[PDB]
């Protein structure tokens, strides 16, 4: 769910979903057309994808379950869909983490009329 990937985000950058990664440039927090802006936003792109991945399932609202060992997040057996919307989630989360070098407060709150063209997933 939405508020388990916000937590997820959290514990991983240190940073609050919400602002920090709800309105971040073209793709994060809601997505669209574009060309990503950053590392960052690719993230988003790629989340955004990898949702789009999944048509049946309801990425927003079910909610899964998942586990530290050590650092790393273990995703733990729900359905097949909460299964994969966690991997999902997983990926974006550590993506940010991997990313959190170039992360610019300047892609906050960025206007949608500078995000143009579709990108294919
Ligand atoms: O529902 C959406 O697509 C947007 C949204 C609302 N609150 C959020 C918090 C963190 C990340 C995305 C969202």
């Amino acid at each position: 769910s939405l508020l388990e990937f916000g937590k997820m985000i959290l514990e991983e950058t240190g940073k609050l979903a919400i602002p920090s990664y709800s309105s971040y440039g073209c793709y994060c927090g809601w997505g669209g057309k574009g060309t990503p802006k950053d590392a960052t936003d690719r993230c988003c792109f790629v989340h955004d994808c990898c949702y789009g991945n999944l048509p049946d399932c309801n990425p927003k609202s079910d909610r899964y379950k998942y586990k530290r060992v050590n650092g790393a997040i273990v995703c733990e057996k729900g359905t097949s869909c909460e299964n994969r919307i966690c991997e999902c989630d997983k990926a974006a989360a550590i993506c940010f983490r991997q990313n959190l070098n170039t992360y610019s407060k300047k892609y906050m709150l960025y206007p949608d009329f500078l995000c143009k063209g579709e990108l294919k997933c």
